[PDB]
C-alpha cells in the first residue's frame, strides 16, 4: 500500500511526505517516532503524531513511564498506533541539541530490524541536531527490514536524494 517512493536499496525506499499523512492513507503496521526518553511528545514528528491521535498518544505514553521509567537513548518501546497504524514503535535517537552521543544513532536503527516493515522518519534529524545525510547513510547500513522513509522538507528530500 506504499506509493510514489524512490527507491535506494533492496530495502530502504524514500518519499517526500508528512509523516501523518503517510500514516493515515497507508495504515501501515507500524510507524516510528522520533521519540525523546520521557515519551513527551511536543514537537517535531512526535508532536505531529500526538496531534494526530487527539492526545490519545501522550495518555498511554504517560501510563507506560509511570510504570517503566524512561527508555534508554538508543532504545526502543512499542505502545499502539491508535488511529496512525496497528502499533508506534517509539525510537529515541540521540539529540545533539542536548549533547547525546551521536554513535548512539546505529544502536536507535537497530531497533527497526525487529520488524518486517515500518514507516519512519530519519532519526536524530530535524530538531534533533544531526545532519540528515549522516542519518540516511546510517539507515541504509543498519537497517535490514523494509523501511519507508518519510521526509517531510522539500528541499532536504531533493539534497538527500542527489548526494546518495
Ligand atoms: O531534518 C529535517 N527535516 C526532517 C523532515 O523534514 O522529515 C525532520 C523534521 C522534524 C523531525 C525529524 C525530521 C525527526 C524529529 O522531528 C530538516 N528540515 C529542515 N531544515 C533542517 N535543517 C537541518 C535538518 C532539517
Amino acid at each position: 500500500s506504499f506509493s510514489g517512493y524512490l527507491k535506494l536499496t533492496d530495502n530502504v525506499y524514500i518519499k517526500n511526505a508528512d509523516i501523518v499523512e503517510e500514516a493515515k492513507k497507508v495504515k501501515p503496521t507500524v510507524v516510528v517516532n522520533a521519540a525523546n526518553v520521557y515519551l513527551k511528545h511536543g514537537g517535531g514528528v512526535a508532536g505531529a503524531l500526538n496531534k494526530a491521535t487527539n492526545n490519545a498518544m501522550q495518555v498511554e505514553s504517560d501510563d507506560y513511564i509511570a510504570t517503566n521509567g524512561p527508555l534508554k537513548v538508543g532504545g526502543s518501546c512499542v505502545l499502539s498506533g491508535h488511529n496512525l497504524a496497528k502499533h508506534c514503535l517509539h525510537v529515541v535517537g540521540p539529540n545533539v541539541n542536548k549533547g547525546e552521543d551521536i554513535q548512539l544513532l546505529k544502536s536507535a536503527y537497530e531497533n527497526f530490524n525487529q520488524h518486517e516493515v515500518l514507516l519512519a522518519p530519519l532519526l536524530s534529524a530535524g530538531i534533533f541536531g544531526a545532519d540528515p545525510i549522516h542519518s540516511l547513510r546510517v539507515c541504509v547500513d543498519t537497517v535490514r527490514t523494509n523501511v519507508y522513509l518519510a521526509v517531510f522538507d522539500k528541499n532536504l528530500y531533493d539534497k538527500l536524494v542527489s548526494s546518495f
